[PDB]
C-alpha cells in the first residue's frame, strides 16, 4: 500500500471516479474524502459515495481534521474551493494534483507561487491518451506539416457550450507551433456559403455537438493521395481519473515544483 | 450489344469516365463522342481520350452528323452547351441523361418542358450510393428522428468553394422533411465561441475541407447511450459515371417523362 | 403516471439501468423491484440500488407479494430465473418484456406457448438503433446488394468470448436473406496468409476486441468508386434499457401475442 | 531544374504515376523512360504514356543509350528486371530508388552489396504518411503500450491475396518491438466461434477486403475509458510516387549507402 490521498469533491461527478480509480489502483491508499460544508456526507467514502461500498473512510468537511492521513490532495472542484485547499496544503506541505479549471490569472499565479514550497501537478486535460496524442501531432507536423492540409474535427455531447473544444485548440497550437506559426494567424473556424478555395497554410476546425459523446478529437494531415489521421476517443470520465491518480503516485517522493502530464508521462524525453 | 450512346464532353473530366463506364458495361454501345467546336478532337473517342485506346468512334463536333448512331445523350458539360443539345434531341427524339448542374430557373423549365416529347433523366447526384443513403435517412428519421440529436459531417477536397456540400443539404432536407419540418427553420451551420447548449430540434452541419477528398457524407442520430451513423464515401468520380450510364440503359424503351435516380433505382417502391 | 412495472434483477448490471430508465421516462411507474432469494435487498429500489436514491419501492423476493403493483414484468436475468417468472405471470396475466438470452429450445417454446395467454415482447437486442439499422441494411441490400462487396466489422470490449458478435450475424442474415441467399453458403470469417482474391458473392466479417468498447457494428457495401456504410455505436448499456422500457409502455393495452422490436417500432410498415 | 531521372516501367501502373510525379515536382527533370523489349513504346514518355502529353522524352529499351541523361534510376518493375538495371547502374555509378518488391534473399544481398559503390534508397512502402505513422506508433507504444489493448485494422481492395497487409505486419513489429516483445509470440490473426476472453499482452489483427480500397491502416491502443487511434488512408497510388520521387532528389549529392524512408524523412532524429 502506499501513498495516501485525499479526494476532495467526493460526491461531485469527478470526485466519485477518483475514489474508484484510487481503490482499484496499486500503490495508492484512500486516506480522506472531503466535501462542501452543508452537504450530506455518507461516511464510507468510496463506499456508498462511489458505487462500491466499504471504506471506513468517511467524508469529512475539515482538513486540519485529516492532515495526518493523506499525503496528496486531488482537487476537481471549484477555483474558490481550490484556492483554500491550496492554502492549507502549502502550509502543511501536502502535494497536490489539480484538475480544477477556470482560474482567473490571479488564480494561476497562486498555484505557480505555491509550487515553490510544495510539489504540484496541475493540467488542463488529465487523459494520458490525449497527452500522448499531443506529442505525436508534434512530431508529425514536423514532417508532413508544411505542405499538407490540416483539419481538426472534435465531437461532444449536447451540453458543451463553447465551440471548438479546448482540446481541439490545444491540438491546434501544438501544431501551429511546431511549424513555427501562430494559431491565431492561421485558424479558420466557420465555413459557410461561398467560401472560395481552401487557403493554404490555414488550420480548419469542424465541431460536432450530439447525444452524450464524452469527447472525440481527430487530426488529419491530408495531401494528394494520402491522409494521416490521429484520433483519441474518450468513452468515460474515468479516463481523467486514472490520469490524476497515476500523477499522485508520481508526485511521490517529490517536493517543490509545478509539473504537468508531460512531466509525469516523461513526454519530453519522447 | 445495345443502346447506343452519345457522350458529350468527351475530353472533360466527367466525359472521360463516361467513355470508360460505357465500354465496360453491358447493354450499352458507344455510338458517338462530342466536343466543343475549336478543340483538339482525337478520333478514337474512348481510345486515346479515355485511357484505353481503340474505338473507331471519333470525337466529332456536329450532331446532325451523328443523329443516326446514338439512341441516348449523356450530358455533363455546361448549361449553355446543354440547352443546345437539348434542342436537337427534343426535335429528333433522342432521350437524355443530364448531369450538368447550375441552370438558372428559366433553364430548368426548358428541361421540364422538353421532357414531354422525349424521356429525360436529370439528377443532382448520379451516385447510386448517395441515392440509396438518402432513402435510408428517411426511413430512419421516421423512427429515431424526433427525440435524437441529428448532425451531418461532409468532407471535401481542398477546392470546393462553397460550404456545406449540396449533398449535405440535400441530406438535411430529406430529414427535415420526413419529420415534417423545414430545414431553414432548424439548421445551424456555424458553431463558434460560447455557443450555449445544443438547441433541441435543430440539425447541425460540420464541414471539412482537405487534400483531394472526393466526397464524404455522414449522418448521425445520437441519443443517450447510442448513435446511428450512415456514411457514403466516394473514392472516384466513376461513381457518378456508372450511375449515368446505368440510367441510359434504363431510359431504354422510354419516351416522354422527367425522371431522376429514385425513378431509375425504384426507390419509391422501397 | 401509468403502467406499473416490475424490474426483476434490480441489483444486476442490466436491472439497475432499468430502474433509471423507468423513473426518468413518462408513462411508466416503478411498481416493484425483485431479486434472488438470499441476496442483500436495499428497499428503496432505484433509491440506493440505482444511483439516484428515493423510491419507496422496496426490493422484495416474492412475486405473489407484488402481484397487484405492477402491470408488466421486465426480465434481464437467467433462463432458470425467467422460466419461473414466466409461470407466475402467465397464471395471473402479467405481460412481459424478456431480455434474458441463452434459452435452450425447450426454453423458447415455453415463451412461445405462454404468449397465447399473455402479451410478450421478447428480443435479442433491445437497442432501437440496432433495430432500425437492421431494417435499413435490408432496403439497401435490395439495391446495391448484388453487385457490391459486402463486409461487416464489429468491435467489442475485451471480455467478449465469442466472435463474431451475435449482432454482426444477425446483420449478415438480414442481408443474405434480402438478396435471397443463405449466410452459411456465403460467409467468410477468417482471412489468414495467402487468401487469394475476394470471392464475389461472399460476405466477410472482421472482429475487433479491445478495451471496454460496449458495441460497434458497421456494414459496408463497396463498389468501384464508392462505399456505403452504416454504423451503430453503443456508448452505454442504457441503450438497451430504454428500448425495454419503451416496449413495456408499448405492451400497454395488449393481451396475448409474441412480439419483438419491429413490432414495437412499427418497422414492418417501414 | 535539376536531377535527371530515369523512370523504368513507364507504361506499368506505378511507372505512369512516377512520370507525373516527376514533371510536376521541382528540382527534378525527366531524363529517360524505359520499358521491356518487345512492348509498344510511345516516345513522348509522360506525354501519351502518362495522361499529360508532351515531353520530348521518348520511351526507349536500351540503357547504355541513356546513360548520360539521367542521374538516378527509379525502379518499380520486377525482381528479374531490377537486378539487371542494378548491374548497369552499379557499373556506371547511377544511384537508385528501388520500389520493386518480392526479391528472394539472394536478391536483397545484391542490393545490399551494390550499395557500396552507389547510393540506393530501397523501401517496402514509399508513402511518407505510412512512414511517419510508423514512427508515431513507436513513441506511443512506449507510453500506453503496456497496459493497453492493441488492435490493428487494415482494409484493401478486393484483389489483395494475402491477409493481413504487409503494412499491418510492419505496424505490428514496430510495436512489438518498442515494447520489446516479438510479434510472433503475441499476434492473433483470426477470431472465430467461442474465443474466450482477450488474452492480455496480445496484438490482434482484423482485415477487411472490399471494392477498390487502395489502403487503410488503423492502430488503436484501448484502455478503460479511452482509445487512441492512428490511421493512415491512401486514396491513390500517387502517394507512393511522390515518396519515390522525393527520395531521388534526396539521393542528390549522395554516393555509396543503402537507405530507406526514415533516412530520407530524417525520422531517426524524430
Ligand atoms: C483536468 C481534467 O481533465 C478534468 C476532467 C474533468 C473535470 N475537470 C474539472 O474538475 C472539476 C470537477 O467537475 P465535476 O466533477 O463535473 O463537477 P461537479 O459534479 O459539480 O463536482 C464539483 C465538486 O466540487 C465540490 N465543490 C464545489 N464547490 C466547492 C467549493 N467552493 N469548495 C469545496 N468543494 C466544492 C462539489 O461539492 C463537488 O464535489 C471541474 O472544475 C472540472 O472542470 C477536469
Ligand atoms: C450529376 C453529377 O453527379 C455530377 C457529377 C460530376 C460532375 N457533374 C457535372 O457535369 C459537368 C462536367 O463537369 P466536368 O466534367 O468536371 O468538367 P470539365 O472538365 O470542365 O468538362 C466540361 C466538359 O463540357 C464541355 N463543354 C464545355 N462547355 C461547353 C459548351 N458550351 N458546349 C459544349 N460542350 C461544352 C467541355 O468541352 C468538357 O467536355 C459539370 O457541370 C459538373 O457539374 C455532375
Ligand atoms: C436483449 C438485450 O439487448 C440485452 C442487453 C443486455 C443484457 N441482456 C441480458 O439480460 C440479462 C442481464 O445480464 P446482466 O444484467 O449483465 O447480468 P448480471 O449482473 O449478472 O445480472 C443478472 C441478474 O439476474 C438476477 N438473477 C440471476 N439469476 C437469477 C435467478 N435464477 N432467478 C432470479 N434472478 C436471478 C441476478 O440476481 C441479477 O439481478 C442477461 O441474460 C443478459 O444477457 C440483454
Ligand atoms: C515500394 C512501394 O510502396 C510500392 C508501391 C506500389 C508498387 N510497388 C512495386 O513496384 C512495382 C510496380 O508494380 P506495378 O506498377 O503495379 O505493376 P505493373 O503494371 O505490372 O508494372 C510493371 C512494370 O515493370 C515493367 N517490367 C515488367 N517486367 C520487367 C522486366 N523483367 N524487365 C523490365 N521491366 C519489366 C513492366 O513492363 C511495367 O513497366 C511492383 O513490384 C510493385 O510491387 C511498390
Amino acid at each position: 500500500a502506499n501513498i495516501r490521498v485525499a479526494i476532495a469533491g467526493a460526491g461531485g461527478r469527478m470526485g466519485r471516479q477518483l475514489i474508484q480509480a484510487a481503490l482499484a489502483l496499486e500503490g495508492v491508499q484512500l486516506g480522506a474524502a472531503l466535501e462542501r460544508e452543508g452537504s450530506s456526507l455518507l461516511g464510507s467514502d468510496a463506499g456508498e459515495l462511489a458505487g462500491a461500498g466499504k471504506t471506513g473512510v468517511t467524508v469529512q468537511s475539515s482538513l486540519d481534521a485529516v492532515k495526518d492521513d493523506f499525503d496528496v490532495f486531488i482537487d476537481f472542484t471549484r477555483p474558490e474551493g481550490t484556492l483554500n485547499h491550496l492554502a492549507f496544503c502549502r502550509q502543511h506541505g501536502k502535494g497536490m494534483v489539480i484538475g480544477t479549471t477556470g482560474f482567473d490569472e490571479a488564480g494561476k499565479q497562486a498555484i505557480r507561487d505555491a509550487a515553490a514550497d510544495i510539489a504540484i501537478v496541475f493540467a488542463a486535460n488529465f487523459s494520458v491518451g490525449v497527452n500522448v496524442m499531443l506529442k505525436l501531432l508534434e512530431k508529425a507536423a514536423k514532417v508532413m506539416g508544411d505542405y499538407t492540409d490540416i483539419e481538426i474535427i472534435e465531437a461532444h455531447h449536447r451540453h458543451k457550450v463553447d465551440a471548438p473544444s479546448g482540446t481541439a485548440l490545444a491540438m491546434g497550437e501544438a501544431i501551429a507551433h511546431a511549424l513555427d506559426k501562430d494559431l491565431k494567424d492561421c485558424a479558420v473556424y466557420s465555413r459557410e456559403g461561398h467560401t472560395g478555395e481552401r487557403v493554404p497554410g490555414t488550420i480548419g476546425f469542424a465541431t460536432v455537438r450530439a447525444g452524450d459523446i464524452v469527447g472525440e478529437h481527430t487530426a488529419m494531415f491530408a495531401d494528394i493521395g494520402e491522409r494521416l489521421e490521429i484520433t483519441h476517443k474518450a468513452s468515460s470520465r474515468m479516463t481523467f481519473a486514472n490520469g490524476a491518480v497515476r500523477s499522485a503516485l508520481w508526485l511521490s517522493g517529490k517536493e517543490s515544483g509545478l509539473f504537468d502530464m508531460r512531466d509525469v508521462l516523461d513526454l519530453n524525453n519522447l
